């Protein structure tokens, strides 16, 4: 019954991969729905075409600024910021799908994909997903990283949407 949502990962416009996520809309259904709607562009924004504009190796990717495409944008589907809805999934290790945030109850559409256990973010960052086939994808994307988290190739979501 949770959603599965897809990206087709390109790197500096050839194809590398696809990742799929469950979302545990069960659990969070407002976070997991914003993320959803996004990856589908029905409501007229969202994810294709959009870069990770920061990764880490060992730590995360980050991606969703849709619209300054270096970490200062983005939006949700419920306005420019929606609540932290709960914490009760953890940052337990690679493959975490987690909000990005500029504080208390201020999440948009800007998400980080955990490349380790990152537990100093419980409580902080809400968790709403985890990958579930390509995590071998998410390795190879680790790479175009360095330590400052710019990329050495551009990271685009060449295509998005629902499977499942």
């Amino acid at each position: 019954v949770n959603p599965t949502v897809f990206f087709d990962i390109a790197v500096d416009g050839e194809p590398l991969g696809r990742v799929s996520f469950e979302l545990f809309a069960d659990k969070v259904p407002k976070t997991a729905e914003n993320f959803r709607a996004l990856s589908t562009g029905e409501k007229g924004f969202g994810y294709k075409g959009s870069c990770f504009h920061r990764i880490i190796p060992g730590f995360m990717c980050q991606g969703g600024d849709f619209t300054r495409h270096n970490g200062t944008g983005g939006k949700s589907i419920y306005g420019e910021k929606f609540e932290d809805e709960n914490f009760i999934l953890k940052h337990t290790g690679p493959g975490i799908l987690s909000m990005a945030n500029a504080g208390p109850n201020t999440n948009g559409s800007q998400f980080f994909i955990c490349t380790a256990k990152t537990e100093w973010l419980d409580g902080k960052h809400v968790v709403f997903g985890k990958v579930k086939e390509g995590m071998n994808i998410v390795e190879a994307m680790e790479r175009f990283g360095s330590r400052n988290g710019k990329t050495s190739k551009k990271i685009t979501i060449a295509d998005c949407g629902q499977l499942e």
